[PDB]
C-alpha cells in the first residue's frame, strides 16, 4: 500500500500559489519517501482555486515529480474538461475528480454523466476523489461500479465498511481511504492505502505506520497510529486545514505561507496553544528517531 | 410580506449567460408582481458562476429592475470583497451571500469573520443566504446576532421553528423562508415572505397565495399553496435546477435557454414526462383563472 | 384548533405512578382550558410505562375527564392490543400509538402491519404518534395514508412542511405539531393545534397564544410565542423531560413527585440555575396578568 | 480475538420464549466454535422482552453454557440494578447494557450516571453495548472513560475508527464491533473481535474468517468476508431482525420459531425469495467445504 499526500497549497502574503514554498514542501515529501501527491483536493484547497490556479499547482508540482494525482473537478464542467484535455502534456499518474458540490437532491444520472464525461476525454486514468460530507452525495461502490471508468477511489468518510466495498464490487480498482486515522487498519485489512492530509507534515509518521503494519506489528503500528490520531485531533481544534500549515512549520522546518480565506491563517494564540498540543509529541518522536530535529 | 425570486440565470448553447432573455424573465417577473429579485442564489446557479459572470448577472438585472438582492459569496475573500464594492453603483436593495461552502466543520469564529468582513466593505445592506444543507454550515438566528450586520435573510430549510427564530432575537430583521411551500404559513404567522424558486414559472400562484394569506383566507390560500407543492414535487423529479428551465418555457411561454453542466438539461423524454406530471395542475389552475387558456 | 396537554406521569418516592398528584395536575390543566389529555405520551414517559401502569395512568386520569387520548404502543404488541381492547371502557377521545422503537432499519410492510392491527381491534379512533428522532423511523403522510386508519396525527419533527403533508394527503385528518414553539404558526396555518409538553407548566400561556392567533392579532401572539419559546430553550438546558416538573411546581405551585430513573430529577444546583433562567419571564408574565403569581 | 454471537431468542407460536429451541442453538454456536453469548442484544431482542423474559434466557442458555454477556438495560433502572443483582449466581464472563433508548438529548450527566448505578450493583465485569442508531445517543470512548468501569464494548457503528478510539483511550479495554461486515478487518487490526449478528446462521463462516486473518491470510479471509456480506445485504432485503431466524433454519437446519411482532415473521413468499438469494453463496461455501452438504 502506499502513503499518498493530498498536498497544501501555500498562499502568499497577497493571496497567490507561493511556487517557490510549494516545491520545497512537494521535494521534501518525495525524499521523506510519500508515494504519489494528490494535488488540489480538500487538503490544498481545491474548491478555493480557479481553474487557472488548479492548472498553475499542478505545473509548479511537476517541476518536482511526475507522481501526481491531478485533481480538475468543479461546478463548470467545460472548465473540468479543458484541465482534462491540459493534463495530456503532463506524464503524471492520473486525473481526479470530487462530485459536483453544494447542490443538493442532484439526480444520480446526472452525476454519472458527470464523470463519465470526464473519463471520455481523460487522457490519463481517473480517480474518484469520494467525499459526501464536503460535497453533499455519495458516489458508493455500486454507482463507481456503473459509472466503469475509475482506476481508483479516494473515500473520506468515516466507514471502513463503505470503502471496503470498492474493492468488493470493483476488485481490480485502486482503494484508498481519506483518514489518516486508518493506515494502520487500512494495511492491515488488503486496502491500497491513504490520501492522507496529515502526511503533509508528518510524513515520516505516516510512512512508519505503513511499514509497521506490512510487517505484521499490528501493536508497534497501532501504538504510533494512536500518537498521529492525537495531533489530528490537536489540528481540528482551531480548523485542521488552517492548522496544517502551522503543523507543517512545526515538524518540517520550512514555511508554507497562508490558507486562502474563508480558511484564515491561525493567529499567533492559536498557534501557540496547538504547538503546546503537540511538543510532547514532537519529543517522543524525535526520542524514538522517527523524527530527525 | 413578499415574493422575491431567485431569478434563474439562462445559458446559451455554448454556456455564456444569456444576457437577452434574462432580461426578458426579469421583465415578465416584476410585471406579474414578484416584488424583488435575488440574483445569483443556488436556483441562479450562483455557486457555477464565476466572479465576472456573477457581475454580469447584477447588470443585465438592473437595466430592467433596481429591485435587486446582490448574491456574491464564494470560497475566496477577495474576489466577493470586489464583487460587494463594485454594486456600490447600482442603486439596488442589498447584497448577500452564503456561508463558505464545501468546507466541513469550520470554526464559528471563521465563519463571523468573513461575514463581518463583508459587511464592512459592503456599500449596501447585507443580507444573509442561509442553506445549511447545500453548504454544510448553518449561521443560525443567534450566530446572525453576533454578525450583527444583517438587514434580512433567506432561510432555506423546512424547520420553520429556525427561520422564526431570526425574529424572535432579531427584531428588526427582514426574515424570509428559502422554500416554496412555506408561501402562505409563512404569510399567516408574521413573517416577510418567501424567495421562491417556483416563482420563476409560476410567479402568478406564489403571490396569489401570499394575497389570500394576507386577506386571512387560509383555506382557499392552503388549496393554492398545495398545488404549487405539486409542481415543486414534480420539478424534483428529474432534477429541479433543470427542470426549473422547462416548467419556465411551458408555463410562461419563453425559453431560459440552458442551465449550465452538471446542472444537465433535461432531455425531450424527460420534458415530455414532467409536463405530464403538470399538465392537469395547469388544468387546474386555468379553471381557477390563475392561468389563462 | 386545539391544546392538548401531554400530560406528565408523577412518580411517587418508591418509583410508582402517584395517582393522587397526577389527578390534581389533570384537574388544573382542564380548569385552566386545557382542551384535552394525551396519557402516555413521551413526555409522561410512555416508553418507560410497562403496559399495567399505562393503564393505571389512563384510570387515573380519567377519574377527572373523559378528554384524554390514550397511548397504547411498544415492543410487543400483544400487549399494545390488550391495551387497545381495554379502552373499550372508558369513554375517551381516542387510543394513539408511536411507531415501534429502538430498531433500525424496520420494514415499510412491518411498520404499516403494526398500525394496522392496532386499527382492527380499536373501539376507539386511532391516532399517529409520529416522533421520528424518538422512535428512529417516520410514519410520514403518504404512509400514513397508505395505513388509512388514523382519525389524526402528532407531527413532533421540526419541519412544519411535513406536517402540513399530513393536511394535504389526508384532508380529513386531525394534524397537530408537536411543538411549544409553533402555537401561534399552527393557528394561522390552518391547522388543528399543538401537543405541547410545555402546557403542562404554563397551560395560560398555551392558551392564550392561540386565543391571540385566532383573533389575528398574530403580532402579539408572536411576541407570548416568543416568551414561550424562552421558557422552552430552558428547559432543555438540563434535559425538558426532568425540568418540566420543576418547571410545574415553579408557574403552577404543586409538586409532581419525581420522574422515572434514568430520567433522573434536577439536582439542586441545576434547579437553580434552571429558575434563574425563567423568574423574568415569571415576572413578566404576572405583569401582563397571564399568572397570577 | 473473538466471535460473540448476539443469540437469537425463539418465541413460540403465542410468543412466550422457546427455551428448548434457545437451548438447542446456544449448544450448536458453541460447538461451532463460537466463543461467548451475548444474550438479550439486538439480535435477541433484548428491548422486546420484559425483566422477566430477560432473565428466563439467561437461566435458558446457562443451562448450555456459562459464556454468557448478560444484557440487562432498559428504562426503569430498577429493574435492570434487580437484573444486575439476580446474575450473582450465575458464573458468567459479564452483564451489560445499552444506553437509556428513546428519548433524545439526554444529558451527559445522565447518561453517565445510568450506567455508574449498574456498576456500582453489578457483580460481574460491564460491557458497555454502544448502539447510536438504535438508542438516539453515543457512548463514545471518551464517555466510557468518563464512566470508568467497563471491562469491554461492543461498538455497533460502521465507524471503525470510532471503535478503535476505546482501546486508544482505554487500553485494558476489550474493544469489538457490531458489525458482520468487519470480522476480517477488526482480526488484522489488533481489535478483539465482533459481536455478529450473522453468526446465528453462519458460525462456521465467521469463525473460518476471523482464522484466515489470523493466519495473515488476508486475500482468503477478505473473500470469504465478503461472501459473507452478501448474506448481510440479503437477510436486509425484507428486515435482517426477522430473516435471521430464516436463514438460521435454513444454513443450520433447525428452526428457532417466530419472533416477537411488531418483528413480523417472513412469510411463505418471502421466505422463498429470500433462499433464492442465498443459495448460490450456500454452494459456493459447500465446495469450500465450510459447510457440509
Ligand atoms: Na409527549
Amino acid at each position: 500500500p502506499e502513503i499518498i499526500t493530498p498536498i497544501i497549497t501555500p498562499f502568499t502574503k497577497d493571496n497567490r500559489i507561493d511556487k517557490e514554498k510549494l516545491k520545497i514542501h512537494a521535494e521534501n515529501l518525495i525524499r521523506k519517501g510519500i508515494d504519489k501527491l494528490f494535488v488540489n483536493g480538500t487538503t490544498g484547497l481545491g474548491p478555493s482555486l480557479s481553474p487557472e490556479e488548479k492548472l498553475e499547482n499542478l505545473k509548479a508540482v511537476y517541476d518536482v515529480t511526475n507522481k501526481i494525482i491531478f485533481q480538475v473537478g468543479g461546478l463548470n464542467l467545460d472548465d473540468a474538461i479543458r484541465l482534462a484535455k491540459l493534463s495530456k502534456d503532463f506524464d503524471i499518474v492520473g486525473i481526479a475528480s470530487y462530485a459536483p458540490y453544494y447542490y443538493p437532491r442532484m439526480s444520480e444520472k446526472h452525476l454519472v454523466k458527470y464523470f463519465k464525461t470526464l473519463c471520455e476525454v481523460s487522457p490519463h486514468p481517473v480517480y474518484l476523489y469520494n467525499y459526501p460530507t464536503a460535497t453533499g452525495k455519495d458516489i458508493d461502490a455500486k454507482v463507481a461500479k456503473e459509472i466503469g471508468c475509475f482506476t481508483g477511489v479516494k473515500d473520506t468518510i468515516e466507514n471502513i465498511i463503505h470503502t471496503l466495498d470498492y474493492k468488493r464490487l470493483n476488485p481490480n480498482m485502486l482503494v484508498y481511504s481519506g483518514s489518516d486515522m486508518l493506515i494502520a487498519t487500512v494495511a492491515s485489512t488488503g486496502l491500497d492505502g491513504n490520501v492522507a492530509a496529515g502526511s503533509n507534515y508528518l510524513p515520516e509518521v505516516t510512512v512508519t505506520i505503513k511499514k509497521l503494519a506490512m510487517e505484521r506489528k499490528i501493536d508497534e503500528a497501532l501504538k504510533l497510529q494512536f500518537l498521529h490520531d492525537e495531533v489530528i485531533e490537536a489540528s481540528r481544534i482551531f480548523g485542521s486545514l488552517s492548522s496544517n500549515y502551522v503543523l507543517t512549520k512545526y515538524f518540517q522546518g520550512y514555511d508554507l505561507g497562508y490558507p486562502r480565506p474563508p480558511i484564515f491563517p491561525l493567529d499567533d494564540e492559536e498557534e501557540r496553544q496547538l504547538i503546546k498540543k503537540v511538543e510532547g509529541i514532537r519529543a517522543k518522536l524525535v526520542e524514538l528517531k522517527i523524527l530527525k530535529e
